[PDB]
């Protein structure tokens, strides 16, 4: 422990407060597709995985099915494949080491067209050989290369620890964009039979930047939590960026909280003229934000009991 | 054209004397290994290309053969293995035109373990599948994810032609991330041979970001002339942080100087307790800078005239 | 009461034996799915309606789950999502007045994306929207088109008592075509991923219409016992076309046996040719009138008797 | 060509000859009202279409702006809205084409809330949601379903070309009924504002399905010249018809005629006590028949030009 590390609860609530607010994040309706949890179960009942694996997928699938949530707008092929990707993404954000060195190799043996050291490898690569299923070809030349950014980020992730980020350092950015797996998701926001790639994609791809800054820092605001007060990851973005700034992570936490609010300004300068574009991502966000605080099986927000302010609905002299 | 794109030969000149000076840029002395270019038309003639592809290739070759000097203290794997990928991704950056829809769906069909619909396109996959003869596992990734956004950004380069950057936008720098294929150079600048990731990845790993944004932003700085000033590319990085920001094209170069200059500063911070990635990655910089210089065929950096440092041993 | 429209249980009983010996009706074996039954129930949980519409929904559910036999060799997305429908319309052809008027103004709502005046409808519009799960374009367009149909003509179904069907008309066959809903569980029986429109669209089109006068007529064949004879139902199509063409409900219930016989034998002689086509259906129409017969909840077949046939028949 | 398919000019002039004796048919005083091309003509400018797309509507709203003669003692609203999704609606039976894949896709994304593949689709959608400036709910309801029926038919009308229509099958109707479009109309000749559905419903829904018939058939017969006989088109509802009966094409008109005879016959029962009523169908039935003969530019009903009997005028 290090008190240029931990924040209260009182004080993440408060940013988590701000932060709300800063945004006007309203808490979108709930969403139930019927056809996603027993799609999902059918797929894990197809995978040559072994035991102990497929009941971890379970477990995982429970909090993967609600992706769905984040593309109420799309067809089928949209919300199952990124309902699918998400499963595969918790198997290794949470068990990648339980493969050992298979994951190392990856990158080799997808391009070699081998079979992968294991089996979840394998239909991980399959799903980048059938991005193509609801995405056009930019997006799943992203996919492919986002993926083997979030293997290698993941193996080498951990690496950093004792505080290796030295010091005057733009890397905290550089690791966070390898670990963030973002871009598969900010391209599946605009997909390619709603919106076909011909004509929308000049149109979306100069706001994917602040879309995919927008994804990465808010793992790092609303599940610092999960990771940092309530458990180890000392290695995270904002310890990163804490470590090598010098600032606290309150500070930095302050910081990232700030720059999702000016990101998401420019989302909405940049997408302006075509409505319907701004709506999907729009959509996009609050379910995002949904999503990881009604998920407490992962992230634990309800955890976070502080002070109030009561607004009493009123501010009367 | 627009007068607010035109930057004069005196004020680029006077740009490329203060950016060579703010880091102090000795012009090296020229590097030559007698194997590298005989290997590299070895090569060509192994690779089963058309004719106009292995002709254009000799063209291009001639460009491609310098880049050795980028790793003066690394095997003949890593330069040999960078010229061939120079030739291959200087082939692209020009004619990326001459192959139709080959490009756009090579990501899918390297992943699916096919053939690809043109053979310089095979050569590419083949390159990226032997990236370990010089390379560890998150170099030979990192390479090929480069490659994939390298092949769509250049294939995507040109769409925002028609004063697309909208406005208010970080845009320019992540399609100067697609476009500018740093990564690739950034990790043969520590090879896995010499420092292997074993033990030096979590030293250099750090200090890559910016190592990516000085290779980005010099061809930015050098290149402006051959693709503003005597050319017509619009979409380049400079004139994407100007259509955006709406400053000057003049102003980002010197921004772009500037930023250059303080990413110089961070990797000197970073590297300071490893002295050898640190001279390393200084022989690189030295020499990116002085193959720019010295390709006047596709630079034009003869044409301009700018300075550099001297200490009274120009007489060796 | 009156005497033209009574039918004994005697000549009800006869009417269908001879109905499925024309027909060469085996009664199906049963069909278990564990899943289909326990994923309606959380359907039902995670929807947002009312108790006393969610317990009578669980009352319904029984009946529904049903429906899943008549599709045994299709995939468990077909399956399950007849089944929801299933639970949808008959939630509707039962309990449309506890809705008040919500259902008029479905129709405009839907099309304008304005969320429905009640929430069961705001359920079964988003069924409509997702029904590319299963099916086609032309499926999911005939789908919308039907259920509009059918949601239009059950709040229209008895504004035509007090023998309002006027004198000389074809307007009985038009009303059933509105309240079948028939056309939905027929594209179900060809579903888009077994024979995708891609391929099989101009193979199985020539044969839907029959197959939904054969959905459309067996209804009121099998259920005529339980909304005319054992109950008060005098508006449904057997009762219209008894009250047009001047013909006794009895005569009108052999006519439409005659019918379904007509259709079946050219449903026999289109997809000839396709034999998985063929047993498809076959399976199809199988499992239907197992439904209405052991349906006693709602269609009471068991209190009529009447008569198959089988040859080896312990079976299990 | 086919001798099972063509019908000389005699024989189709004799034809037209015993159907218009038979509905006792006496052309139509010319109808105009002023208001009704410039209002056309502002909403063609209202729209958001491409030029050609705007170019062939001025071609095509000539033809259909005598479609406000159809519904003379209606309201304005009626009768230029009818104009407005004639014009709609011969674009896409004649350009159905120029769209690509919009069509296939105009279903889900209408009950989505999600914009249309193509600008003149939007257009539609916008009419199907405003269909209630003159219907009621269940109008709307039934244009929208027919609009649906009308896209996914034109679609897969010629899917069946090339003599796929088997042999023995009730298809031809069914594809008339989706190709047809006629239900849209039908419901426009008791308009909500002079009828409303509150009471007028129940007295006039008996004679929707033999109006819907005419309406197809008469289109049938009287287009059969400009599609089969002058033109190209051999999967029209008679050539269906011939083909899967075996009939001759001359035979299937005479088929069709007598079918309109019936069907008119039972108009005139249907609404007997009704004159309101049967007053407003008679002139729409009137109308449409004129209206066929007038526009030669479509239908080319003046180049049928055949010998035939003198006869004698009397009251002398
Ligand atoms: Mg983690
Ligand atoms: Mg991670
Ligand atoms: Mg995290
Ligand atoms: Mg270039
Ligand atoms: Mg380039
Ligand atoms: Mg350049
Ligand atoms: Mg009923
Ligand atoms: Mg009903
Ligand atoms: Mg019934
Ligand atoms: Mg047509
Ligand atoms: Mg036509
Ligand atoms: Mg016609």
């Amino acid at each position: 422990e290090d008190v240029r590390f931990m924040v209260s609860l009182s004080e993440y609530g408060a940013i988590l407060s701000r932060f709300f607010e800063k945004i006007d994040f309203h808490l979108p309706k709930p969403y139930y597709d019927s056809s996603i949890e027993p799609a999902l179960a059918k797929y894990i009942e197809e995978q040559p995985w072994s035991e102990d694996l497929k009941t971890r997928a379970a477990k995982y699938a429970k909090q993967a099915v609600g992706i769905a949530s984040w593309y109420p707008r799309a067809s089928f092929a949209v919300r199952f494949n990124c309902v699918v990707i998400t499963l595969l993404v918790i198997i290794y954000d949470e068990d990648y080491l339980t493969f050992g060195d298979a994951g190392t190799e990856f990158s080799l043996r997808l391009v070699r067209g081998l079979p992968q050291k294991a089996p979840f490898l394998d239909s991980l690569a399959q799903f980048l050989q059938n991005t193509d299923q609801y995405l056009g070809p930019y997006g799943s030349s992203m996919v492919i290369k986002t993926t083997l950014e979030f293997v290698e980020g993941t193996n080498v992730e951990n690496d950093f620890s004792e505080a290796v980020p030295p010091d005057a350092l733009r890397f905290p950015r550089y690791l966070r964009v390898k670990t963030g797996f973002a871009e598969t998701y900010a391209h599946a926001i605009f997909p390619n039979d709603t919106f076909p790639e011909h004509k929308y994609r000049k149109l979306y791809l100069p706001a994917l930047s602040p879309l995919c800054d927008i994804i990465d820092f808010t793992n790092d605001i609303l599940s610092f939590y999960k990771e940092t007060i309530r458990g180890t990851e000392r290695i995270n973005y904002i310890c990163n960026v804490a470590n090598t700034t010098g600032s606290s992570a309150l500070r930095c936490l302050q910081e990232t909280v700030d720059a999702v609010e000016s990101r998401v300004l420019e989302i909405h300068r940049i997408l302006a003229p075509y409505p319907d574009l701004l709506a999907h991502c729009n959509d996009y966000l609050a379910a995002y934000i949904g999503w990881h605080i009604r998920t407490t099986s992962r992230y634990f927000l309800d955890e976070v009991r502080f002070m109030a302010w009561v607004n009493v609905t009123e501010l009367v002299a």
